[PDB]
């Protein structure tokens, strides 16, 4: 409906510029008849997800490469994509005109943008926050009479979210996860820094907490909010590192084991937030799979734990397989989830790099190596973030998918939100990934999936300069015969009889 205005920074590609009057769009979401299959393409040179068609073909010849379609063979179901309503994410928002908010929250929530359905929510302060602060400062307050939402809930982060909201048309997800404590509970008495929870599990200190979890609960419920699910704690490990810059709560895997078995689980279970989930770990995948070991062979934490959450600092190197494809080995019937990603955290890379083909290449492919490995879901952090990548009270500063200009009522739409959007527009909430078999070696990255309908999606990844031929079989239907052009990514879709 509307195309990209396209605008280089001198990186290696371009963001597309949206402002009061003008934001790139799409039209209403509709498949093509049976027998044609439906192409979004991103490209480097600059194709911003454009839409063409082609025919589904009877006849297949060629030793080129072929992908062929395994319908049959189903992995995961998928919970879907989004990212992280953050205090620094609200306050960048918000600075612009009401007109370009509107736009900036069409983009990621709406179906004339790329349909997100997940939003993580901090329980109280973080890095990217200005103020610290929790929701129940007040001193020895254990039954917690004095919790309450500041306005960095209820006059930014609550209404933004309402307007999230009404503008899907998908139903929406809600998670949650705190920093710290109040620094009363703490062994430092501070907000950063090595420290834990005063005490044990099953102690007054840690009830105090697990009972903060449904305070919050029921404060988001009187704005008539309501959580998918909460994690237990965001990057627990943090806590437990000298001089850690920022908000955090350290819990060892035992910690946390033995909180969520005495304290967490059954006070989320006794409450009226009993259908809310509870992921564990919150943290980065080489804790894996020892975190999960620690934590799920113990039947008494086992029981309340829903699923584990993971993060990707994409700056970074790990294993995928070792990690999550061990933990999914070992502990196949507990999802794994990832909750925050982000890439530009490196002090001495630029925070945020407007155009950056390459950090969409990040994100595409590890959206892909995630869904690969089992993973239901895709949770990218801040929404928005300024140009020096903030505001961030330690300076904490990273990228994001969308970047606001404020002086010019201006926002960037970078790589980043093509290349999450390219899977998040296209796999609805309940979509299984499905197998996909290559005939031969080749340089792309891909992944299939199945609708709740029955329609097929895949999404081809190139991160190589060389345009690469291909053919993508459906066994049922038929053959699409394709290019898969250096740095692009395609998502293809069609109807399947
Ligand atoms: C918002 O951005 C749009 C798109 O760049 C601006 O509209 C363009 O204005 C230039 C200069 O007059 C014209 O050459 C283009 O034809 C316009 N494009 C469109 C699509 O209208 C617009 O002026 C900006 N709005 C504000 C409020 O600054
Ligand atoms: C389990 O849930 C119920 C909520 O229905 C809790 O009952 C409340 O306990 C507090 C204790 O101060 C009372 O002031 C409330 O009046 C009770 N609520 C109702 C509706 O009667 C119960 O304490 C919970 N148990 C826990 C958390 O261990
Ligand atoms: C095995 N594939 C990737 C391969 N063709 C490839 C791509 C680029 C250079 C070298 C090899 S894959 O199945 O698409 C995949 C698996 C995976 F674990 C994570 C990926 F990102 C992608
Ligand atoms: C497809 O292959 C079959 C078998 O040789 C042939 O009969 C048919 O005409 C071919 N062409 C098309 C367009 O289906
Ligand atoms: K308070
Ligand atoms: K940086």
């Amino acid at each position: 409906a509307r195309p990209c205005i396209p605008k280089s920074f001198g990186y290696s590609s371009v963001v597309c510029v949206c402002n009061a009057t003008y934001c790139d769009s799409f039209d209403p979401p509709t498949f093509p008849a049976l027998g044609t299959f439906s192409r979004y393409e991103s490209t480097r040179s600059g194709r911003r997800m454009e839409l063409s068609m082609g025919p589904i073909q009877a006849n297949h010849t060629g030793t080129g490469l072929l992908l062929t379609l395994q319908p049959e063979q189903k992995f995961q179901k998928v919970k879907g994509f989004g990212g992280a309503m953050t205090d620094a994410a609200a306050l960048n928002i918000l600075a612009l005109s009401p007109p370009a908010q509107n736009l900036l929250l069409k983009s990621y929530f709406s179906e004339e943008g790329i349909g997100y359905n997940i939003i993580r929510v901090p329980m109280a302060s973080c890095d990217f926050s200005i103020r610290t602060y929790t929701y129940a400062d007040t001193p020895d307050d254990f039954q917690l009479h004095n919790f309450s939402l500041p306005e960095e809930d209820t006059k930014l982060k609550i209404p933004l979210i309402h307007r999230a909201l009404q503008l899907a048309q998908r139903p929406v997800s809600l998670l949650a996860s705190p920093w710290t404590s109040p620094t009363w509970l703490k062994t430092n008495g501070a907000v950063n820094g090595k420290g834990s929870l005063k005490g044990q599990p099953g102690d007054i200190y840690h009830q105090t907490w697990a009972r903060y979890f449904v305070k919050f609960l029921d404060a988001y419920a009187e704005h008539k909010l309501q959580f998918w699910a909460v994690t237990a704690e965001n990057e627990p490990s943090a806590g437990l590192l000298s001089g850690y810059p920022f908000q955090c709560l350290g819990f060892t895997p035992e910690h946390q084991r033995d909180f969520i078995a005495r304290d967490l689980g059954p006070t989320l279970a006794n409450s009226t937030h009993h259908n809310v989930r509870l992921l564990m770990l919150d943290d980065q995948r080489l804790l894996l799979p020892h975190w999960a070991k620690v934590v799920l062979t113990d039947p008494e934490a086992a029981k309340y734990v829903h699923g584990i959450a993971v993060h990707w600092y994409l700056d970074f190197l790990a294993p995928a397989k070792a990690t999550l494809g061990e933990t999914h080995r070992l502990f196949p019937n507990t999802m794994l989830f990832a909750s925050e990603a982000c890439v530009g955290s490196k002090f001495w890379e630029q925070s945020v790099r407007l155009g950056s083909w390459d950090r969409g290449m990040q994100y595409s492919h590890s959206i892909i190596t995630n869904l690969l490995y089992h993973v239901v879901g895709w949770t990218d952090w801040n929404l928005a973030l300024n140009p020096e990548g903030g505001p961030n009270w330690v300076r904490n500063f990273v990228d994001s998918p969308i970047i606001v200009d404020i002086t010019k009522d201006t926002f960037y739409k970078q790589p980043m939100f093509y290349h999450l959007g390219h899977f998040s527009k296209f796999i609805p909430e309940g979509s299984q990934r499905v197998g996909l078999v290559a005939s031969q070696k080749n340089d792309l990255d891909a992944v299939a999936l199945m609708h709740p309908d029955g329609s097929a999606v895949v999404v081809v990844l190139n991160r190589s300069s060389k345009d690469v031929p291909l053919t993508i079989k459906d066994p049922a239907v038929g053959f699409l015969e394709t290019i898969s052009p250096g740095y692009s990514i395609h998502t293809y879709l069609w109807r399947r009889q």
